[PDB]
């Protein structure tokens, strides 16, 4: 009886896919080919926020239902320790992890923030350091800057490893170490995967979460969704002694607390001067100019040096937004690709589920569906 | 106003510095690399008073630091350096006089088995546990000890005015057999009317050749950090095989009592130290889901003393206005030396419980 589903890659969106599948009733196999939450997810600034997309309403909607996801998600478990809301503070210039540079009035910004829900106040520059009083006052500006007070970040490889962990106790999930080299298909439906050895896994629904690699996934037996890849490169310091609890969004670095005093370092204009394949050392000079400009803002970094550097490449659509759903003329055959994805990896899930077992599209993904990409008539 | 130098910025000395401060005296906190960043920086940090048991007396003081961390979070605004999920503790003296010993003193442990930690922790392998009985530390937890240095030089600083000074004490300052300052490494003199040294493992080293120095027995630690793991390890454990726990973002700290006879005490902390991957195979042993995880850093620290009995925590005999921190617990105890040293250099109110850690007790 129970439909069997094999979710293809681990990562913050796979791993909430397989577990609303599993606990929907299906027989879930999870298929990742490194690890759990060891690809994008692990590289990630993981705000949870739909305050970036100001632009799209709906895409305002759409990230808005996946940080209100994260936060109900935590109640199933027992000491969540994944999502940290200690407030973000953001700056006029700030870049923004979706992308670009955000130079809009803050005051305008505001009047929208309010209009659309989004929970935020303004902060005069010079009451800032009441806040975080580290912060170097020639680093601030003259501006306000917008705090977000219940915003924050989320652990996606923990997230990912815990939900796994109850899909597979809770819910009979299988996770099988195999890389998929592309789908098994039948009179123009999907019947299982093929993994690079020649073995078979068949299934009655296949849903590939497999990030930046999407279509490398699929080969010749899916149609693909159209990228944009990126590179990121993120600094991690040794624990610093200092008492920062908010993520700070400055023009010049976007910085946060990480874990035991750990601070994490990144920035979009750095990311330019990053090639997609340059070896992650410790002393790459964008890693160096990171943590200067990190110790610039908070001179009590003085003597913290860098204890790793990440490196790895976004998933992201061509059109800039979601695609999450059926592609064209492919039957059992779900895709899951998107920038944001940490935000939005929760809601995915149990869309896709919804989908999946009993035939229910959400209505937030009516403008993220991949069709988009594809002929909207008959050739 | 009583002027009050504490060199080290610790977990002993960011707390000391923090209550002299709350306390009114005018402090000065000397640091010789960067707040936070010793031996503080490579601890396994679990605050208890159930490790290594011996006397009753020992066991409150202990437990008086453990109540101390929990007390202080009132004074912060949203902490995040002190994680309380539980701890899970088996072996391969005896446990069961352990945990009856801690039942009796009124320490919260449960005895359980293999089958109750499947329930609470599925992903530990139970060839790891066998038959052993397991005792769970239900409301137990470690803190980030340089969150925490940094937390509290923070607020000792816009509350009270506390100074941070960058600097290497070279020496003390005496006249007429009371000390009066520090003496920089470049010959500089920060005066004072009170000297605490809380400079951990390099407690003697600090003040040179013409200053009391206090017994010590140093030992190397090496502490593995694996790169952000999937697996949902809520406790921190400490198994036969190796000590192992969440450290953030999915990280996870390894560390091993019996690996650290093999490292030498200038061993370069390389990504593949031996003990180092050793390390990571006994944490996949004990998790198998950690398979493929790989390490992320490796720390090295010296400890100053083996055991809690050889501490020294007071004031020192030989030498007017001036007291030593040496510990073995150091974070456990962290908070509590920091009340209880303020309230001797504030009130002359040496607490009762430092009595045993006298360092009056080395000089006849
Ligand atoms: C620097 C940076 C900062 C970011 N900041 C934010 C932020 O603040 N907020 C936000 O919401 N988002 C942010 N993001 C985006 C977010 O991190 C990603 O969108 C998200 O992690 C993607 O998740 P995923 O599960 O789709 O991909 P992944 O985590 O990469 O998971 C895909 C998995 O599929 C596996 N896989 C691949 N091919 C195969 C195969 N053939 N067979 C089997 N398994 C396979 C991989 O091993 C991998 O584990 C950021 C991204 C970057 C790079
Ligand atoms: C592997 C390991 C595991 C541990 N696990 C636990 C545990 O589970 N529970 C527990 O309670 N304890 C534990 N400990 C013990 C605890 O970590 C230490 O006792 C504690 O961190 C010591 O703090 P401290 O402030 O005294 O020393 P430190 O943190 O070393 O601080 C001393 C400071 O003095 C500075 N300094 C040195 N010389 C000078 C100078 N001349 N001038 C100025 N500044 C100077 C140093 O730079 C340093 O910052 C563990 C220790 C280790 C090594």
């Amino acid at each position: 009886q129970d439909l069997k589903a094999i979710v293809v890659g681990a990562g913050v969106i796979g791993s909430s896919v397989a577990y609303r599948l599993a606990q929907g009733g299906a027989q879930v196999t999870l298929v990742e080919a490194d690890r759990v939450g060891g690809g994008t997810s692990c590289v990630s600034y993981a705000w949870v926020n739909a305050c970036e997309k100001l632009t799209s309403h709906s895409y305002y909607k759409l990230n808005y239902a996946g940080r209100q996801a994260h936060e109900a998600i935590l109640d199933e478990f027992e000491s969540p320790a994944w999502y940290h809301r200690p407030g973000v503070l953001q700056w006029q210039h700030a870049e923004a992890e979706a992308g670009g540079r955000d130079d809009n009035d803050p005051l305008d910004k505001y009047r929208q923030l309010v209009e659309w829900g989004y929970p935020a106040e303004l902060i005069d520059a010079r009451d800032v350091r009441e806040l975080e009083p580290q912060i170097n006052a020639d680093a601030i500006g003259n501006a306000p800057v917008i705090h977000y007070p219940q915003d924050g970040w989320l652990d996606p490889t923990l997230y990912a490893g815990s939900l796994t962990e109850a899909a597979m106790v809770r819910h009979g999930l299988t996770l099988v170490r195999g890389k998929v080299a592309g789908l098994v298909v039948e009179s123009g439906r999907c019947t299982g995967v093929r993994l690079d050895d020649g073995s078979v896994l068949g299934a009655d629904a296949v849903i590939n979460c497999s990030g930046r690699w999407s279509n490398e996934t699929v080969g010749e037996g899916a149609p693909h969704v159209p990228l944009a890849p990126t590179v990121g490169l993120i600094a991690y310091t040794a624990p610093a002694g200092i008492g920062l609890r908010r993520a700070l969004r400055t023009p010049l670095v976007n910085m946060r607390p990480d874990g035991a005093g750990r601070l994490l370092l990144r920035s979009n204009e750095l990311d330019q001067l990053v090639g997609n394949h340059d070896a992650p050392a410790l002393d790459h000079p964008q890693a160096l100019e990171l943590l200067r400009r990190a110790e610039a803002t908070v001179p009590a970094l003085a003597s913290v040096g860098i204890e790793a550097v990440r490196i790895a490449i976004r998933p992201i659509p061509q059109d800039s937004y979601s695609a999450v759903g059926p592609v064209p003329n492919l039957g059992n055959y779900w895709v899951a690709v998107t920038h944001s994805g940490v935000t939005l990896g929760a809601f995915i899930g149990e869309a896709l589920a919804d989908e999946v077992l009993n035939g229910r599209p959400r209505p937030e993904l009516d403008d993220f569906r991949p069709a988009r990409f594809f002929e909207q008539e008959p050739a």
